[PDB]
């Protein structure tokens, strides 16, 4: 009777959507080549945010659902140490996660954060420090701050590992270390997937979530949603003995705590002078530079050093939006694909767990689907 | 105003010079490398009182040091340095013993067996556990020293005036057997009206040649610190073969003692260390699902005394003025240590807790 599925990546996307249709009833196989959590949610500042789309509304609510959701799912768990939400600052001309530098008047974006609904508060720049008293004077600026009282960031390996320790003990999720290679089809219906050693699992659904290697994953056994990807590093320092509590974002560098006093700093300006390929030794020219911005900003950061560096690429469909569905002429397929990925996580989850389950597609997902870049009328 | 001067900057040195500027005195924290840089960034941090079980006397002060680092958050906002999601703790001296003398004492420990255990922690192989006892530490947890004692830097500064030197004590300045303040390397001179060793196993090293020196008997120890590994853990563990938990976004401090046996003291901390491979050999044995996680950091660090009867925590007779804290348990001891120094500093009231841990009792 109970319906396999296989979900293959065990990211923060393919977790959640392992976890959401194994409590849904269905007998999960889920499908990693390397481990759980070990790709790009493993190298992500991971803030939980629907601030950074005030272009979309519709991204907007999507995101929006996807933060609601990762508050959620906590009640599932046992003491969940994954969603820390000490509060986010940021500031006019940040860069932003999503992509660019936002350079918006604050009281605008305030008034339009608050028409829609998100949590936030102005800070006059000669405040900032009374929340964040380490912060060098003179690295703030004269404009207003945005406050995000309630927002933090997602530990996404974590999660991702405690999504499928939960799926498999109270579900009986199996996970497979495994690469697949292409997807079985017959009659126009995908049947399971063929692994890198031609051996076949097979399956009632087939939900592709390996992220920025979306396409790879299907060769040509699948139509293909078009990808713009773009590299990022990140650099990590050792504990530092520093009293920051909040998440940071200025002109010059994005940084937040990390664990134990690590901190977390990146750059979409540095991210540029980054190759795709780049090893990431502590001594990298943008990882060095990054610990500049960050004790330049903090002081206090004083003698500490790097301890960590990684590099990713982020899965972007060619549009910047979500695509999360299925593919024309592909019946029992599914795939999602996105930016951000961790704040839209939970919510991807169970969206496709109705669809899968209930062939219920979420109205959410309605300007967010793979069909889109896609021929709209028959050839 | 009474000027105090706290050389060193770790666990113990953050929480003397708090409570010292919270007391009302002018406090200068001295540090030579950085705030939480030295042993406090090497540590398992377990705050507990049930490690090598003695007397009862040296569990009421551990158990001190325990419930004042709770009581201490309230002073802060939202401080993220004490997670308490409880330890497990099993061996191949006798833990019922152990077990029942925890329980005569009032600590929260409860017996279980692995058939608990993969209640818990279902990820945690069952090969590992055998059919030991294992006790369970409900309440308990682990500090992040290092975010801890910049947190009180911070809240110190802000609040009470503190200052922060950047700079390395090279000896004590003496007028007539009294300290009247510290010098530096390059021969400045500060001046206070008490001076508190907070060095740790630079204690002596760091008043030099011309003062007074406590006993010491160092030992290295290596953790190994895995990259965000995709497991559920919630709980530390502490396993004949190694002791790991949760450090962080899903990274996993790994140690054991076995291991630390066969480190140098001056080996370099690097990723591919045989002890260090070994640890994360002995962590996937115990956590299979931790299958692929690499090593993503090494620390070496050094212990100055290798168990709790050998601490000097308080004032040093020979000399006037001064006081030292050098200790096996710092992290559990440092919150309870910074107001208890600061109480014989400020009022010239030494607490009972201290009176096992005399410099005295060294000098006769
Ligand atoms: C620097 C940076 C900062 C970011 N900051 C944010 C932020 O603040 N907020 C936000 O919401 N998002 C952020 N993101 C985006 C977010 O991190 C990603 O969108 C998200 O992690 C993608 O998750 P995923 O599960 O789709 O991919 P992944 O985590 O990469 O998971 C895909 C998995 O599939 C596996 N796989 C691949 N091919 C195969 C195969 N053939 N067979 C089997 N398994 C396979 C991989 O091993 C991998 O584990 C950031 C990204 C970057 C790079
Ligand atoms: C592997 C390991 C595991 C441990 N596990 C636990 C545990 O589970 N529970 C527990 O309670 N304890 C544990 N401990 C013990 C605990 O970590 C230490 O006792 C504690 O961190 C010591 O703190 P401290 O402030 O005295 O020393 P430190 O943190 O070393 O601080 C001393 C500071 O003095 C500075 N300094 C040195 N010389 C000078 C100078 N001349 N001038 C100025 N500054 C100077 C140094 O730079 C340093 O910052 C563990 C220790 C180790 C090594």
């Amino acid at each position: 009777q109970d319906l396999k599925a296989i979900v293959v990546g065990a990211g923060v996307i393919g977790s959640s959507v392992a976890y959401r249709l194994a409590q849904g009833g269905a007998q999960v196989t889920l499908v990693e080549a390397d481990r759980v959590g070990g790709g790009t949610s493993c190298v992500s500042y991971a803030w939980v945010n629907a601030c950074e789309k005030l272009t979309s509304h519709s991204y907007y609510k999507l995101n929006y659902a996807g933060r609601q959701a990762h508050e959620a799912i906590l009640d599932e768990f046992e003491s969940p140490a994954w969603y820390h939400r000490p509060g986010v600052l940021q500031w006019q001309h940040a860069e932003a996660e999503a992509g660019g530098r936002d350079d918006n008047d604050p009281l605008d974006k305030y008034r339009q954060l608050v028409e829609w609904g998100y949590p936030a508060e102005l800070i006059d720049a000669r405040d900032v420090r009374e929340l964040e008293p380490q912060i060098n004077a003179d690295a703030i600026g004269n404009a207003p701050v945005i406050h995000y009282p309630q927002d933090g960031w997602l530990d996404p390996t974590l999660y991702a590992g405690s999504l499928t320790e939960a799926a498999m003990v109270r579900h009986g999720l199996t996970l497979v270390r495994g690469k697949v290679a292409g997807l079985v089809v017959e009659s126009g219906r995908c049947t399971g997937v063929r692994l890198d050693d031609g051996s076949v699992l097979g399956a009632d659904a087939v939900i592709n979530c390996s992220g920025r290697w979306s396409n790879e994953t299907v060769g040509e056994g699948a139509p293909h949603v078009p990808l713009a990807p773009t590299v990022g590093l990140i650099a990590y320092t050792a504990p530092a003995g520093i009293g920051l509590r909040r998440a940071l974002r200025t002109p010059l560098v994005n940084m937040r705590p990390d664990g134990a006093g690590r901190l977390l700093l990146r750059s979409n300006e540095l991210d540029q002078l980054v190759g795709n390929h780049d090893a990431p030794a502590l001594d990298h020219p943008q990882a060095l530079e990054l610990l500049r911005r960050a004790e330049a900003t903090v002081p206090a950061l004083a003698s500490v050093g790097i301890e960590a560096v990684r590099i990713a690429i982020r899965p972007i469909p060619q549009d910047s939006y979500s695509a999360v569905g299925p593919v024309p002429n592909l019946g029992n397929y599914w795939v999602a694909v996105t930016h951000s990925g961790v704040t839209l996580g939970a919510f991807i989850g169970e969206a496709l767990a109705d669809e899968v389950l209930n062939g219920r597609p979420r109205p959410e997902l309605d300007d967010f689907r793979p069909a889109r870049f896609f021929e709209q009328e028959p050839a």
